[PDB]
């Protein structure tokens, strides 16, 4: 069996081999990638996103997100208190500003520990979830913006054909900004490019030990875990790599730079921070090897977790006996 150990794997695609997306995720998967939950991939010298990032700062943040936290250093919860909208060059000053600027540190290693111990108090704003994409139309290799959509996916492994589309998302972050621990909607895949700016530290379970994960979340966070059996879904919840590592819970960590990828595998639990102004594109892909993760995926019933359009007709498909029940969760 290819990486048993679920280490993060690192891959530097030639410009031939990235012509063909799909292929090289199966290559990937081939040399055991899949096992970390997460693998970086390095795009070829040649290639760029686009030319310059030059225009950007008139995008619209329509609802930046001022995240909060509560609890301990390293066993947290974040919610997201809305603010008045800014442009991204709004933003961008308002990252760099005095309150909420990055703060001198050595490397990498000590910014990471200055986040954990630093981070619950101070409430970063992180202008997530935006639909749009940053890809010249004229990228033609690993344009996020021209995958091969989830519904299209489905319809080839399974012949039904149903509503919906798959389109990416922006993310603007600063110092702090904190993704929680989850799996992707509907378990699926990830992929991630950082366009331009600071790094982006993640943290991941390996698939097969994700139960190992949730175990944990259950016990730290007892009163969500009654109020749904899927509240990880919540996307709110904080846990460092300090308590994971008390707690024996398998994980792997990775610092994403600007001009590089990050996969994210079928059920691989993720979690991250921003080191300071910086702007990621993301979407949602599937495989063949999704499907069986789709059919098996928790969901939330309770109605927090609230998603998309287009997660309608997966679970109506894949998890029929399920639809009823988060049906109402989603009205
Ligand atoms: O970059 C972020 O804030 C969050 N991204 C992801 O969880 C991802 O790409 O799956
Ligand atoms: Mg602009
Ligand atoms: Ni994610
Ligand atoms: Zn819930």
């Amino acid at each position: 069996a290819q990486n048993p150990n679920c280490n993060i794997m690192i891959f530097h695609p030639t410009k031939e081999e990235f012509n063909d997306f799909d292929k090289y995720i199966a290559y990937m998967e081939s040399q055991g990638a899949h096992r970390a939950g997460l693998a970086k991939i390095i795009p070829p010298k040649e290639w760029k996103a686009r030319e310059t990032y030059d225009n950007i700062s008139e995008i619209l943040i329509a609802t930046p997100l001022q995240q909060v936290a509560s609890g301990r250093a390293g066993v947290f919860t974040q919610y997201h208190k809305k603010k008045k909208a800014m442009t991204v060059g709004e933003y961008r000053h308002l990252a760099n500003s005095k309150k909420y600027q990055t703060p001198p540190h050595q490397n990498f290693e000590d910014l990471e520990r200055k986040y954990w111990k630093n981070r619950i108090y101070n409430s970063p704003i992180y202008g997530a979830d935006i639909s749009g994409s940053l890809f010249d139309e004229n990228t033609k290799q690993w344009n996020l913006g021209h995958l091969g959509t989830i519904q299209d996916l489905l319809e080839k492994e399974c012949g039904v054909v149903i509503e919906g589309v798959n389109t990416p998302y922006l993310y603007f972050g600063m110092w702090k900004t904190t993704f929680a621990w989850h799996t992707e909607d509907m378990d699926l895949y990830s992929i991630n490019y950082l366009h331009l700016g600071e790094p982006k530290t993640w943290y991941v379970v390996p698939p097969e030990h994700g139960q190992r994960l949730e175990r944990l979340a259950r016990e730290l966070f007892p009163g969500s875990s009654r109020g749904c059996g899927a509240f990880l879904r919540h996307k709110v919840a904080l846990i460092s790599p300090t308590v994971l590592k008390e707690n024996g819970i398998p994980f792997n960590r990775i610092t994403q730079e600007a001009g590089e990828f990050m996969v994210t595998f079928p059920y691989g639990y993720h979690a991250g921070f921003n080191h300071g102004f910086n702007c990621a594109e993301a979407i949602n892909f599937a495989t063949p090897r999704w499907i069986d993760y789709g059919k098996m995926a928790s969901q939330c019933s309770c109605g927090e977790a609230r998603v998309t359009f287009s997660m309608d007709a997966f679970v109506r498909i894949l998890q029929p006996e399920r639809y009823d029940l988060w049906k109402r969760g989603q009205d």
